[PDB]
């Protein structure tokens, strides 16, 4: 009918695209959503729907209107690297037919091309409040046209879901100072989304937007809970008596026998547990049980359709700075894996698209992937009501649950809770309930508070705010404004620690070098005192023959990266050189306190003067990044201090981009000869090389391992790379391959075996890999010229 996507104008490039799997009619929701109020005009949009409805689609015919009816530029901001990276390829796919530029800026990785010559560019929530106030400090603003917001339910709190708050209100502030033009239409439009919020009226008004909710689920989801043998609904009525028709020892809450039941059925499970062990012990136990059940009676998958695909899945993760983990040698032949936030961002890359092809039936996950990308199943399990030794939160439920029905797929959802007669009653509450009014998070014993201080400071430095009265016409357009002497505290602070000028023209406030230069570095005020006085504390002592002291400076403490084991650090503090433990004492690690670490598990922490703890912790975390760009191996490392390879390439990425920071800090300050010592630390830690890699790992497919192989080889610089002979490359890149026996028969139907991962990926043979290797070393050659 009228909901046809036809008869919408759709360019043809995108019409197509659309056509190309499904999508040729749109739903009830999508068209009023559209066309009720001026939502097609340029008014702001707030609208929730339930997960898998096609709130995407929604956003992408808005972001395709105003792009090519207004010919500016958007903006869309995602929670996540993993789900911000998964969004650019897909809006780059449908939109790279019709002369669409798409880049991204997620967390370290930089667009090849400038702001200026884009068109919609995919961000975080970090780096799309960093591009803002860029276009602040530039005055470019006029570029902006509309910013996506997806999950807008993340501005109640979170690590970095208030700085979605500030973001939106520095956009409605600039905007309404400019509504003091009295001028004689679009501006800038908002278009925010989120899961059925109690108060999602109150941020529609916030934002000025036009509201729209519905329940509308194109699959049913049949939430459940099972104790015993018998399966409830929310009512606690009885939906099923459960009886397996097969049953195996151990733990057995029908666990197993759930999951062989779906798979027979031609379906695929998931089936979230509490802790990251649970996890490959169950993955391990459901494939071993799935072969002797099949038969009725570490090896190679089964010689089917899909064993090129299941071989192919096996040697991608092999050759992977991770290698192939051995509970996934084991599962993954019998569609059976795990995921956590152990393994690397590269490893679940892997699984997430082998579950999705249907290579992987069965997967045992945390609650680390109810959250990232979007990866439906027909049935849902979740072990326990209790996550963390914690009752669970009612938010990650719903997210769990919410991936049951894979749309155009599943006739139903199937979600399953199993509990005990203890905790019947906590797992009915799950049920029953609902999510959260989203509070401000920037809530006044405490006048002062940090989200309001950035805020504050962010737009005094960018020059958008200078008077008294302009700091309260900001307090108006906050969101802890729209649920209806903070502020002017706020203004006070930044006066006292430096930050800010003032000059009585009565009271006008102007930035500092200090102002300017925590602006610039994306730093927050609360943590940029520490860091200056630490930084001027070092520079009164430092050591230079050795990168830790340096490394020091760059390292990141804010948050937990893993769970030290205190009596492994002190066997490392003794066997540490003379030469790092001159490092340690000039910072404040003593020797007295690791001793009370070991000896005694009191973690104190109560009092505020106890940044100890944090020293001695960044001090542990220093000696892994020290070996990491040391180029020791990541089991190496793993075995040394007792951390997963996960936790390890979570904290790289977060040193490579704090590094960053730390160098522009140094450098708005003058500090040149800090800038000079910290501007090489930035590379190395992103990659884990040491500096004569550094060349070689501009090639987009040279990570650490294969620059290393390549550099031992003769091959130093891309310009002795550019002269390669290609199947050279492809013999030395085929030696850093890892093996469990001391590897490194004549098979020659491996010829067209892809087993070689990238991003945005098609499969890459080692040759086509070693060619690619060698012409973009040719084309960076030339653009070195
Ligand atoms: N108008 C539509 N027409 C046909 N199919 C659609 C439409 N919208 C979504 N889909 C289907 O849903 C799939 C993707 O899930 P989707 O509906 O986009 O979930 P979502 O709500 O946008 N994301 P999220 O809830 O955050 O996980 C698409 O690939 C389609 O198969
Ligand atoms: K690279
Ligand atoms: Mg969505």
């Amino acid at each position: 009918d009228k909901l046809l996507l036809a008869n919408w104008g759709l360019p043809k490039a995108v019409l197509e695209k659309y056509h190309s799997f499904g999508v040729k009619k749109m739903f009830e929701w999508q068209a009023e959503c559209l066309l009720l109020g001026q939502v097609l005009e340029g008014k702001n949009l707030v609208y929730s729907a339930p997960t898998s409805a096609g709130k995407t689609l929604v956003a992408e015919l808005l972001i395709l209107k105003r792009v090519l009816e207004m010919r500016k530029k958007a903006l869309f901001i995602l929670p996540f690297v993993s789900v911000a990276k998964e969004k650019k390829y897909y809006l780059q796919s449908l939109f790279q037919e019709v002369g669409i530029k798409v880049d991204g800026y997620m967390g370290s990785t930089s667009p090849s091309r400038h702001f200026s010559s884009l068109d919609i560019a995919v961000c975080t929530i970090e780096r799309a409040n960093g591009l803002i106030n860029r276009l602040i400090e530039e005055n470019k603003m006029d570029l902006l046209g509309m910013v996506v917001v997806d999950e807008l339910h993340m501005l109640g709190d979170s690590h970095r879901g208030y700085l979605l708050e500030l973001l939106l209100t520095k956009i409605c502030y600039i905007t309404r100072k400019s509504a003091s033009c009295q001028a004689d239409s679009n501006a800038v439009q908002i278009v925010g989304m989120s899961a059925t919020l109690p108060n999602l009226e109150l941020v529609a008004s916030w934002l000025n937007a036009e509201l729209y909710h519905t329940d509308f689920r194109p699959v049913p989801l049949l939430e459940s809970v099972k104790v015993g043998n018998s399966i409830y609904d929310s009512s606690m009525k009885l939906v099923r008596e459960f009886e397996p028709m097969l049953q195996v020892k151990g733990d057995e809450d029908h666990v197993v026998s759930l999951c062989y039941e779906t798979i027979c059925d031609n379906h695929s499970v998931l089936l979230f547990c509490p802790s990251k062990k649970w996890c490959e012990k169950l993955a391990d136990i459901i494939a071993r049980e799935f072969y002797n059940l099949h038969h009725q009676a570490s090896e190679c998958p089964p010689v089917i359709l899909e064993q090129k695909e299941l071989l192919e899945v096996m040697d991608q993760l092999r050759r992977l700075p991770s290698g192939l983990d051995s509970v996934l040698q084991k599962t993954v032949p019998w569609g059976v894996a795990f995921h956590h936030a152990g393994l690397t961002f590269e490893e679940r890359d892997i699984i997430e698209g082998a579950f999705r092809q249907g290579l992987i039936r069965v997967l045992a996950a945390t609650s680390t992937l109810s959250s990232g990308v979007n990866l439906p199943a027909r049935r849902v399990i979740i072990r326990t009501p209790i996550f963390g030794g914690r009752p669970l939160d009612i938010l990650t439920y719903k997210q769990m649950v919410g991936r049951a029905g894979r749309k155009g797929v599943d006739t139903v959802g199937e979600s399953i809770l199993i509990c005990k007669n203890s905790e019947k009653s906590k797992g009915i509450a799950l049920l029953q309930g609902s999510l959260k009014p989203v509070r401000s998070c920037l809530q006044r014993g405490e006048e002062v508070t940090g989200s309001m201080i950035r805020a504050i400071l962010e737009i005094i430095v960018g020059g958008v705010a200078s008077t008294s009265q302009d700091m309260h016409t900001y307090a108006a357009c906050t969101f802890l404004a729209a649920s209806m002497g903070a502020i002017e505290a706020c203004v006070m602070w930044l006066l006292e620690n430096e930050f800010i000028q003032s000059t009585e023209e009565g009271k006008v406030y102007h930035p500092t070098h200090l102002g300017s230069a925590t602006l610039s570095s994306s730093l927050s005020p609360a943590d940029t005192l520490d860091i200056f006085a630490d930084l001027q504390r070092a520079m009164k002592g430092f050591v230079l023959e050795n990168d830790l002291h340096i490394l020091y400076l760059v390292t990141p403490m804010f948050e937990d990266w893993t769970t030290i084991d205190w009596y492994r650090f002190f066997c490392l503090w003794e066997k540490l050189p003379t030469s790092m433990k001159r490092v340690a004492e000039l910072v404040g690690v003593e020797e007295g306190f690791l001793a009370r670490c070991v000896k005694g598990k009191v973690v104190a922490r109560t009092e505020r003067q106890h940044r100890q703890m944090a020293i001695h912790k960044r001090f542990f975390t220093s000696l892994v990044l020290l070996d990491l760009i040391s180029e020791v191996p990541l089991r190496e490392i793993n075995q040394k201090y007792g951390c997963n390879r996960g936790q390890i390439q979570s904290l790289q990425q977060s040193a490579a981009v704090y590094a960053g920071m730390i160098t522009v800090f140094s450098n708005r300050l003058g500090w040149h000869n800090m800038e000079l010592l910290l501007s090489q630390f930035q590379k190395r830690l992103t990659f884990g090389i040491q500096r004569e890699l550094c060349d070689l790992v501009r090639v987009s497919l040279l990570n650490a391992q294969r620059a290393r192989v390549l550099y031992a080889s003769g091959f130093h610089t891309v310009a002795d790379l550019a002269r390669a002979n290609i199947v050279e490359v492809e013999v030395i890149l085929k030696n850093a391959v890892p093996f469990k026996s001391a590897r490194k028969e004549a098979v020659e139907e491996r010829r067209n075996m892809r087993t070689i991962w990238v991003t945005g990926r098609k499969g890459l043979t080692e040759r086509e890999a070693a060619a690619l290797i060698v012409e973009e070393a040719r084309m960076i050659l030339q653009q070195d010229l």
